[PDB]
DNA sequence: CAGCTCTGTACGTGAGCAGTGGA
DNA sequence: CCACTGCTCAGTACAGAGCTGT
């Protein structure tokens, strides 16, 4: 359905559950603009000006950010997924990331990482909180960073004004990681 | 490609429901007026047009059991009606009229005023003054098919905010069809 | 301004949630 | 697996400019 915007030597990679109906139709990542992504990407200072799904193909070149998902199959709809599917997805994911080895793998929303941990590391995270996670991407110096879902279905994150902090903190981490090249 | 919702249509049909075009969900689900939000299936039941509650899965049984069909003005799928070309509508109504001239349903039901406002301006060349829901004067060219306008079953419409608000016109729809079947003797 | 023709606001639910906190 | 706090998302009357006319 929706294409992977991915390059080599990338700062951040955003990682969704799977492309939404809109996404799939629009042919661009995190459209909406119910999905709070682009507003946050702006507000955070990760983007120079305000952007949108149409600017999505420019992100890695200009702001060093990639895009992808656990499962490429499009649906509503996360409750529409399964399990078998996820496990096979993480497998397909891990590989792609073992190929492009970005600096930071960002998980859009706890759900996706919950699974990913239990499947990639086989660890059931007790009281998971957002931010850097201990373990790295298998056989890679890519760290796992967990962000609250950009999806406009999160009420802990009712506005994009509510969930901007983590993006600021995300930016910082990239910076910190850039420093360690000296 | 998502891509297209099929026409459930037969010969000698009481009602044909006519949407703008198929929504993202509709197109993905492969069934008419899925949701929610669509008050259609609730109303279809609540009105008395269906024996029991139904849903998008039952869409292909409707002509057989309840003599109801389905189609839309424009086939292309989008969000999204504000996403449609003025020219696309014109080509739709043209295509539609045809369909109706072929299947000759008793009544063509128009889901929502917008779709008829255009259809009139394009099939009859008349921009209706202060349009109201219900029966319309003119029949489908070369047919005995009446035109009846319902408020959009969709749920972007605040005049019919609940599904309870839109039930009337389905009751009235039922009556009309019964009247029309009555005269069959 | 009586209508009018035109692009454009702005508006009410019930899902379906992703959270956080409880049975 | 719920109850819940808040968010979204899925056409159509109405607003003003901007007309010709008692």
């Amino acid at each position: 359905t929706l294409p992977d915007i991915l390059t080599f030597n990338l700062d951040i990679v955003i990682i969704g559950i799977n492309p939404g109906l809109m996404a799939a139709y629009k042919g661009h990542h995190y459209p909406g603009p119910g999905n709070h992504f682009w507003k946050c990407l702006f507000m955070s200072g990760l983007s120079e000006v305000q952007l949108n799904h149409m600017d999505d193909h420019t992100l890695p070149g200009k702001y060093g950010i990639g895009f992808t998902n656990m499962v490429e199959r499009t649906t509503p709809g996360s409750k529409d997924l399964s399990s078998k599917e996820f496990r096979e997805g993480g497998r397909i994911l891990v590989q792609k990331l073992q190929k492009y080895q970005p600096r930071i793998a960002v998980f859009n929303g706890k759900c996706i990482y919950e699974i990913f941990s239990k499947e990639v590391f086989g660890v059931k995270v007790k009281n998971l909180e957002f931010g850097l996670q201990p373990h790295k991407i298998p056989d890679t110096e890519t760290l796992c960073y967990v962000m609250p879902s950009s999806s406009a279905r999160c009420a802990q994150f009712p506005r994009a004004q509510d969930k901007v902090h983590y993006y600021i903190k995300l930016k910082d981490l990239r910076d910190q990681l850039k420093g360690i090249e000296r």
